[PDB]
């Protein structure tokens, strides 16, 4: 496999994007989108917002889970319907059929943004994978291994494209490359990445 413990899904949200990007609109009239500060200090270029009873947030100088958007002081937008259908599927073919996430960052690439490369570890049980659901234009996402500077490797993710990282790649280095300017019909300028997360604890 190209990454062990990963599902990936080419094309398996292409149908339901429309949808998709239709309820990332609603939600981020609610809680829009904002690019946060690192512990570091640094303005992310990415922009972020969340859905569910939970949002992947900075807070107080460091990362967590909050059930209250710090921007609007009101709770996240509940999960749209299609994302928590899409997961499902997704979750359901690779193996994880009892996922139920509660938790889904929605990011935000303009052309020039990128992701460095990180572990995501916020989550109380890292056995539960995570859904990454692509949406317009394409970007390398780049990925190594359990050590900071174990090899790198390098897949494009494309509109529709659904990865679920599990077992081992859950764990993984990874981040995305600056994004390519260019033009989709359903984003016109941007990529917006899904990552559905179980966050809460059982
Ligand atoms: O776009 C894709 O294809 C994949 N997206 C992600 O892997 C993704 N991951 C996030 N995770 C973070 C955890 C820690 C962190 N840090 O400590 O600075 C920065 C980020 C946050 C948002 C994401 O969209
Ligand atoms: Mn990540």
């Amino acid at each position: 496999p190209l990454a062990a413990g990963a599902v990936i899904l080419r094309r398996f949200a292409f149908n339901a994007a429309e949808q998709l990007i239709r309820d990332i609109n609603d939600v981020a009239s609610q809680s829009p989108f904002r690019q946060m500060v690192t512990p570091g200090g640094y303005t992310m270029s990415v922009a972020m917002t969340n859905c569910g009873h939970l949002g992947w947030t900075t807070h107080r100088q460091g990362y967590l889970y909050s059930p209250i958007d710090p921007q609007t002081n009101k709770p996240w937008p509940a999960m749209p319907q299609s994302f928590h259908n899409l997961c499902q599927r997704a979750a359901t073919a690779a193996g994880y059929p009892d996922f139920q996430p509660d938790a889904c960052l929605i990011n935000r690439y303009a052309p020039g943004a990128k992701l460095s490369l990180h572990q995501d570890k916020d989550e109380p049980d890292l056995r539960a994978p995570i859904v990454s659901v692509s949406l317009g234009l394409p970007a390398i996402f780049q990925f190594g291994g359990l050590k900071r500077n174990d090899p790198l490797k390098r897949l494009l993710l494309e509109h529709g494209d659904v990865v679920v990282w599990g077992g081992e790649s859950r764990l993984f280095y990874h981040g995305i490359q600056p994004l390519k300017a260019g033009f989709h019909p359903l984003t016109i300028d941007c990529r917006y990445n899904l990552t559905f997360r179980q966050a809460g604890k059982k």
